[PDB]
């Protein structure tokens, strides 16, 4: 188990921002509305757990100084590590700042960030990339958040070979042109190699390991082989951060 | 004066919408560190207020009037000096982005357009840069981040505004723009203070006219419609702003 910054500096990682659990978001004469809850860049902005978002944005301000990209690719090590969390408020952290964000969905097996924003997924990445839908026809607003996002469409017979179409290319390359900022969320790279495969027409990347879950072998090990791989990995994200038991007890088995 | 709908209806006039005047703004209202920077945004600010319902309904209208007639560009005019037709258009602008949907909002006044700030953002590359060939079309759209939608400030007041108009980056810029929103509204100069509105009307798919309680005369805005007819522009009605319900008169003036 991680649980601490220094923890991963010592591997030689750099850890981009460390953000805290909230706990609010755990507890969770007509007129007409639309969208569900909750979001909790919106909804309590003054939050712990947002605040430490505004610093990872603070720090790819800099980091992502003269790359000529605007494309972020973000991933996990493994699943469960918050990494749609996390990406999803810093696009509406971003966007809030008057800034044009796009957020792709690229989990074509797993992606729910449909269902988080609570849009429709009848066409997204899949369909697009598998050539039946145009782009400006997969590519909706969410409104609670103010950025442009993408779904992950139908889970597709083939998601990796799907990813390695030309289109994917067409995608970022247009996208970077018209939005300041292009959010990609993608499978862990120890899940899946698609991280690796997009990567590859991106500025940036961060890897997001939780709190506890993750043990610093393995996001060096993720990191590695997205070397191996053009893919330009920039530091980590420590997501999950929690404290305060006046103890001394955690969690993280040996392998 | 004017009060109606009842008083447009007659002169044949169809009104999509009457707004109410908003007292919580009259005063302005006003209900650590690291603010914001911005000014207040009804539509995001008192959500439940009067005047943004009323707008609700305008959506409303024109989503059954906008039925299936493809061309998404609608046009936001006035029939003369403060009209309110930024207010309306603006709040329309968020409304619409509320329901998750795409929406640009440009500014056509080349010369009196404020709406630069009111949405407290740079008026260095807008219309008139893009227009006059000198800036690129990604680099004079920004985003709004309390709205939440896609704006095009005027730009810095060219010297020729009416020659611009007419150059032909404006269609190019209109049907572009049909093409990557669900909703394009395009703020013009009143009808009675220069030619603009007829000359951006010929591209934009609907029109709206929109007079002002009491200041206007059902004769003024039938002209405007009027002189908008002549330049073959899809004038499909007017919109009632301002409305006080609960007060009186002191004014006085007619033609
Ligand atoms: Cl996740
Ligand atoms: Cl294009
Ligand atoms: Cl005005």
């Amino acid at each position: 188990g991680v649980e601490a910054p220094e923890q991963l500096e010592e591997h030689g990682i750099s850890v981009y921002a460390t953000i805290p659990m909230s706990e609010w978001l755990d507890k969770r004469q007509q007129r007409h509305r639309t969208k569900n809850i909750p979001f909790l860049a919106v909804d309590n902005p003054a939050d712990s757990a947002v605040e430490a978002v505004r610093a990872l944005r603070t720090s790819l301000h800099f980091a992502m100084m003269e790359t000529e990209n605007n494309i972020l690719m973000i991933t996990g090590a493994t699943p469960d590590s918050g990494k749609t969390f996390v990406s999803s408020t810093l696009a509406a952290v971003i966007a809030q700042s008057d800034q044009k964000v796009l957020f792709i969905d690229a989990d074509l097996r797993r992606g729910y960030s449909h269902n988080l924003f609570t849009v429709s997924n009848e066409h997204g990445l899949s369909e697009y990339l598998a050539g039946k839908d145009e782009l400006n026809k997969v590519i909706q607003h969410f409104g609670k958040g103010g950025f442009d996002v993408i779904t992950r469409g139908q889970v597709p017979p083939n998601p990796s070979e799907l990813l390695m179409r030309d289109r994917m290319r067409q995608l970022l390359e247009w996208a970077n042109d018209h939005y300041d900022l292009v959010i990609v969320d993608t499978p862990p790279m120890l899940a899946v190699s698609d991280a690796a495969v997009v990567g590859r027409s991106v500025g940036t990347s961060l890897l997001v390991a939780r709190f506890g879950l993750n043990t610093a072998k393995e996001v060096s090990l993720s990191m590695q082989r997205l070397e191996q791989a053009g893919v330009n990995i920039k530091g980590a994200i420590l997501n999950g951060v929690i404290k305060r038991a006046s103890t001394a007890y955690s969690y993280g088995y040996n392998y």
